[PDB]
């Protein structure tokens, strides 16, 4: 099995979202990664590209053949990940103190929204949830209207997921040292606010407000923004830096002179104009050919439909093809021990063939 | 050092966005950090708290005596994390192959946005243009409107610093058990399409398209947005499994049969204009009292001054307070290995100390 994590066992309590995606990139990288989901629902081998790089098996686990393979399995691996509320694993006996009880190597890894105890820490939620309360969905989107959510990729991955993987290897590297592993916490709520840690300190030196679309990268610096071209196609601008905005300013055909400020906020409804104006003139792909291989910092803004067409996302093999779609390749990527091609979901597997393997 | 990553010796060449970013948060869980700047950019005791949990020196990279000294704390370290364009730290003799030189453990940490190579390799950018050639960006925002950007959190931190972090700590990992280290390539591109995974599989199965504004998770649902209520505060809602969606209608006093199915798209427009009358009828913190314990994914979204005086906040600890103001706390969690409060940034000092303290 290619990549660095070769060799890691890992257990994965099926759930949704944040739990999958980082069982995933364990998978990416090499991890034996093995899913028990419920009997109740699988319907022959899935169509969710996100359960790629994984051995799916079954099991009641309210049964007590069903908890006993499971504790069998687990006993045997490097690592658990479940998201289900605080509760529902102690409950089906699956619970930290257990698993320490058959396996005190054991990292024991708990995917949840707002943590494992406070007010909150029962409730029902997604990622919209977990974001609206601090201060990060309040943030996103227009001045003149309500928030609007980045997708589920803030709390779910960015601040989920992504958390959960630092911390099992984080984990990891402790039990080289200590021999025993231990509990690892991953809240939505946390990881997202870490993710958003920036804005938190931008916030105390004055170089950040509450103000939605009225700060340096939320949409309300000109240079920093979408624009609307000929053919109602977008490019994004991020040209911070004033040698990048100057290059961005003599190839859209605007003399600095003639135009206010880059930094002079007050005068940024008349900066937005000019630029609008310009860009609006050339459609999408002029302004990609007039901007490659330039500092500018003005790219053409891809729906996912066109973005296997990109020259540069095509000769790193960002993606690779699979089932009438393109996926994402592993990332990151690893000079020596390099990751392969994602295998595909493949049908159940009888958990006793699991442990005999593993031996 | 409290956390998980005790003794763990961590190289920075400084930078910005998601380098610092990993940087701190491999602090943040007990790793030594120290981060190598330029003399001419320190002045005082830096107000960035990005840059907690660090021992800061200076050192002219370009200078014989500066080259010479990074090199013997690369020596010492077990991870170096740069985030210049590719060639830079090559043309500066700390490229890879010299480091591999003093240490063939060295993990060898790359942040860049686009990559090692490829046409768009030394094209300068910013977050906003990582995600547009990936088709992030495009799928953010209402769909009347031009794309708008989720901060910096997808490309820096989400698919950038996070992704740089699981690629350090898997090829710790390795190292284990090979006694080698390696080059970690962590490409923003490519991270954030990792990130996105999920809205790749739900496009291959027809369950995602490239309209904006049109899908179960954009904003485009009505049963997962924002809604203003009669302060002009806003609630969001994330009810997508039926039963939560149920609990939500009787909490807005609605009957069920006066309303369009959940999930019948055509009819979105009509079924929010129904919940938008609802919520506007009563303030954010009626809505927040109504539904707390509540399964109907229903919370106050908060602007960042709010958030220190929400329970589930407070008694969690996510944050603590600093310097200006409030700062999370670490994240992820652990039970036995805890991390602690973040050290706050400390003043320059000299890089022999160090030295002669890691030796
Ligand atoms: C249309 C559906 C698909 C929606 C797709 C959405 C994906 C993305 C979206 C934007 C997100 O943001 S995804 C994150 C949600 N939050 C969390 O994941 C954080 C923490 N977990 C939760 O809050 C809950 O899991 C959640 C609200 C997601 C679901 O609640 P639930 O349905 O009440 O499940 P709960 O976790 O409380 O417990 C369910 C358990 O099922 C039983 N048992 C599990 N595995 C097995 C098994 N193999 N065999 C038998 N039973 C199994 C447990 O016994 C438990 O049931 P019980 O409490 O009734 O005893
Ligand atoms: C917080 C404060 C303000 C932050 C403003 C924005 C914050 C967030 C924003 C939204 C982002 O998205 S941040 C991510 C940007 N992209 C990358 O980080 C991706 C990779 N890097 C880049 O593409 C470039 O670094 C970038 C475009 C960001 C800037 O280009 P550059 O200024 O030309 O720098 P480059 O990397 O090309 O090389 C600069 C180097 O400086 C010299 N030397 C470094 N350390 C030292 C030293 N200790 N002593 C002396 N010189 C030093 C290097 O020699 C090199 O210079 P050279 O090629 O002129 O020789």
């Amino acid at each position: 099995m290619a990549g660095p994590l070769s060799g890691l066992r890992v257990v994965e309590l099926a759930g949704i979202g944040p739990g999958p995606h980082a069982a995933m990139i364990l998978g990416d990288l090499g991890a034996d990664v093995v899913r028990i989901d419920r009997p109740s629902s699988v319907d022959g081998i899935s169509r969710d590209a996100m359960l790629r790089n994984r051995r799916i098996v079954t099991a009641d686990l309210k049964s007590d053949q069903g908890l006993e393979l499971a504790l069998k399995l687990i006993a045997k691996a490097d690592v658990l990940i479940e998201g289900y509320r605080p509760g529902v694993t102690e409950r089906l006996g699956l619970g930290p103190e257990e698993c320490a009880k058959v396996n005190d190597r054991l990292i024991y890894a708990r995917m949840t929204g707002w943590g494992q105890t406070g007010p909150r820490s029962q409730q029902a939620g997604h990622d919209i949830n977990y974001i609206s309360l601090n201060g990060i969905l309040h943030a996103i989107g227009r001045g003149d209207e309500r928030p609007v959510p980045p997708l589920n990729l803030v709390g779910d991955f960015g601040g989920g997921s992504m958390f959960l993987l630092v911390g099992i290897l984080a984990a990891l590297w402790e039990r080289q040292s200590s021999g025993k592993g231990q509990v690892v916490d991953a809240a939505m709520v946390d990881g997202s606010s870490v993710l958003i840690q920036m804005m938190w300190a931008m916030r105390a030196t004055g170089m950040w407000t509450d103000t939605r679309g009225a700060n340096m990268l939320d949409g309300g610096a000109p240079y920093y923004d979408t624009y609307e071209c000929a053919d109602g196609r977008y490019v994004a601008v991020g040209a911070i830096e004033p040698q990048f905005y100057a290059a961005m300013l003599a190839g859209l055909g605007l003399d600095a002179a003639e135009l206010p400020p880059q930094n002079d906020r007050a005068r940024w409804p008349e900066l937005r104009a000019l630029l609008t104006e310009a860009f609006a003139s050339h459609d999408r792909d002029h302004w990609g050919a007039v901007f490659a291989n330039s500092d500018a910092c003005v790219t053409p803004v891809l729906a996912f439909g066109e973005v296997h067409n990109e020259p540069h996302i095509i000769e790193r093999n960002t993606f690779y093809e699979a089932n009438g779609g393109w996926q994402p390749m592993p990332a990151p990527r690893f000079s020596r021990t390099a990751s392969s091609q994602p295998r595909p979901p493949a049908a159940t597997i009888d958990i006793e063939a699991v442990l005999t393997d593993w031996d």
